[PDB]
């Protein structure tokens, strides 16, 4: 009888010295991401949903610079997340499979879920066709 919100989620992935990634890479490194999400929220009685969705933005590379090291900030959207069932900290995730986003530069508390208070509630579970 419960309902369930829309929350996010956002942290950092760097990518090695001198190197520039393509949109399609950074992408897919942030979906292996959403995928260790997903198997936590799992194997966690589905504290976050399986419905979860990421988009990335990168700085642009410096073709110049040699040294240059490309920020991607990484955001997954959990669609039919439990508000009403405890927080759970980046400290019992951040080692899980899939979970290589970081802390971002600039910030100095680490990556948590942050649930959209201006979106509607939503079902927990998803209804194919009811």
């Amino acid at each position: 009888a419960y309902v369930c919100r829309e929350a996010s989620i956002s942290g950092e992935i760097r990518y090695p010295q001198g190197t520039c990634p393509t949109k399609t890479e950074a992408l897919n490194d942030c979906n292996k991401v959403t995928k260790g999400l997903i198997d936590f929220s799992q194997s966690h009685q589905r504290a976050w949903g399986i419905d979860m969705t990421a988009k990335v933005q990168c700085a642009p590379c410096k073709t110049t610079d040699p040294w240059d090291v490309v920020l991607c900030t990484c955001k997954i959207t959990a669609h039919r997340y439990r508000e009403f069932v405890p927080k759970i900290p980046y400290s019992s995730f951040s080692s899980a499979p899939g979970v290589i986003f970081r802390q971002e530069t600039g910030l100095d508390h680490d990556p948590e879920w942050v649930v959209n208070m201006k979106a509607r509630t939503r079902g927990c579970d998803h209804h194919h066709h009811h």
